């Protein structure tokens, strides 16, 4: 069920990890900087995200997080379907790919505006978000889930 | 109005918690901080303002509406940074029941959680999710949503 679903995806930068969470339907994202990639903190970021917008699947973004105790615990507590992120369709694997290039590319354009990356990378969320393709992924995502709810 | 959101900063354990209320629906956005100051109430407004179309926020108090590295967040989001006085007194007794709310629920967790970071993010999720019969997670969403359309 689709306005629900949403995937995982972890990307490295200045020896950091960005994790990020997409919209699948919109391409909506939310997203931060963390040390290291550890269940614990996949755990809370999608603890995060669900009390944000309603979560019914997430794809996670490698078998240590699908198969990590305290990740499956977070999903179990947010009521969150966890599933593997198999590229079943193989587009998805390049569209990730993309979306990865181009929140780095923002990030280079803004970089010097922050002191930190997390600055940085919450400006390119923002960036990101609100970027019209004329809908944005912020107007699509809302749009999708209210069609949903009605 | 579907941009309007009003932070509040309440304290438990010593630590703050900042909280975003989008005033039209109830629906709060939460974090832990170890303070409240400029920096953290602006690094906050950013993520806000990235996730939701965060067109006007009541500040919590005039050191953050002073701040100005609140005024550059502010203005770097596309952010209309008011005052927060409650011009109407119900206000004011809205977010001090949502602070005792919050704070409830945050007791009901604490089996559940380890670092108090968590249980104010169950905290969020469950405030969020509550049914009132909608929810303020569906109360936001159709709020911006009837905007847009
Ligand atoms: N809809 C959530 C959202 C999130 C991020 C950026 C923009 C938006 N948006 C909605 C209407 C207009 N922009
Ligand atoms: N809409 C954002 C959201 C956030 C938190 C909890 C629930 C929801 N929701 C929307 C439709 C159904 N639930």
């Amino acid at each position: 069920s689709s306005p629900g679903i949403w995937q995982l995806d972890c990307t490295h930068l200045e020896g950091k990890v960005i994790l990020v969470a997409v919209h699948v339907a919109s391409g909506y994202i939310e997203a931060e900087v963390i040390p290291a990639e550890t269940g614990q903190e996949t755990a809370y970021f999608l603890l995060k995200l669900a009390g944000r917008w309603p979560v019914k699947t997430v794809h996670t973004d490698n078998g240590s997080n699908f198969t990590s105790t305290t990740v499956k615990a977070a999903c179990w507590w947010a009521g969150i379907k966890q599933e593997d992120g198999i590229p079943y369709n193989p587009q998805s694997q390049g569209v990730i790919e993309s979306m990865n290039k181009e929140l780095k590319k923002i990030i280079g354009q803004v970089r010097d505006q922050a002191e930190h990356l997390k600055t940085a990378v919450q400006m390119a969320v923002f960036i990101h978000n609100h970027k019209r393709k004329g809908y944005s992924a912020g107007e699509r995502i809302v749009d999708i889930i209210a069609t949903d709810i009605q």
